[PDB]
């Protein structure tokens, strides 16, 4: 069947594992749990289309740029992951985003801004500031909670549809 080849990628601690784990098993993983690198595999209709979701969860930390390649290589669709509450994680954006289309050799790669943590109150980032963004760079926005599961469906969909158009 129809494959989407996935993957979440963003500074570590905003959430990448929290929101795949809340698609996958449905429930809100509220501890400390570094990621090295985690792959899951799905099934789902999506848009009556019966297709399997493969999504590799990322490390945050630096010290697996190597890893990196890989995967950015192989994957066909990017959820790139910042917590509102985090400016740091929201800057390193453009980063992910140009490794991305160095590696790939490609300006318009099938990507979904994301800002995870939509739930806290201490928000650092605005959300016009993060849309202006996404406007730019030709790519939705869409904001999420891995706790309260907001837009957790919407991102991973949209995703999905990203790739489809392209
Ligand atoms: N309040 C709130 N906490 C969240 C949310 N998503 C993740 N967290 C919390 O933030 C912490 C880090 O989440 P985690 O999924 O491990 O982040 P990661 O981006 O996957 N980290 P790493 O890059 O190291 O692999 C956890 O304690 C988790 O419960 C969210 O939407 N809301
Ligand atoms: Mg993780």
């Amino acid at each position: 069947m129809t494959e989407y080849k996935l993957v979440v990628v963003g500074a570590g601690g905003v959430g990448k594992s929290a929101l795949t784990i809340q698609l996958i098993q449905n429930h809100f993983v509220d501890e400390y749990d570094p990621t090295i690198e985690d792959s899951y595999r799905k099934q789902v209709v999506i848009d009556g289309e019966t297709c399997l979701l493969d999504i590799l969860d990322t490390a945050g930390q630096e010290e697996y740029s190597a890893m990196r390649d890989q995967y950015m290589r192989t994957g066909e669709g990017f959820l790139c992951v910042f917590a509102i509450n985090n400016t740091k994680s929201f800057e390193d954006i453009h980063q992910y985003r140009e490794q991305i289309k160095r590696v790939k050799d490609s300006d318009d790669v099938p990507m979904v801004l994301v800002g995870n943590k939509c739930d806290l109150a201490a928000r650092t980032v605005e959300s016009r500031q993060a849309q202006d963004l996404a406007r730019s760079y030709g790519i939705p926005y869409i904001e999420t909670s891995a706790k309260t599961r907001q837009g957790v469906e919407d991102a991973f969909y949209t995703l999905v549809r990203e790739i489809r158009q392209h």
